[PDB]
């Protein structure tokens, strides 16, 4: 997301292809979720 | 981290020095992560 910028939509550019744009904030928050998932077993016990 | 970019490693640079690069996202996420730990702390209490 730092190396690219969002403009227009996918129906304008001629020849646009599909692919996944890596967002650095997604795994950082998901890694927090996995560490927060450990509290689910503490609630059961 | 916003004013610099990561390229290569420390072994390929001649004259590189060691320092601490301040991440502006580090204290904002950690302070809010403590809000996530204390919230799920009430979930287990």
């Amino acid at each position: 997301t730092d190396n690219t910028f969002v403009s227009g939509n996918c129906d304008v550019v001629i020849g646009i292809v599909n692919n996944t744009v890596y967002d650095p904030l997604q795994p950082e928050l998901d890694s927090f979720k996995e560490e927060l998932d450990k509290y689910f077993k503490n609630h059961t016990s």
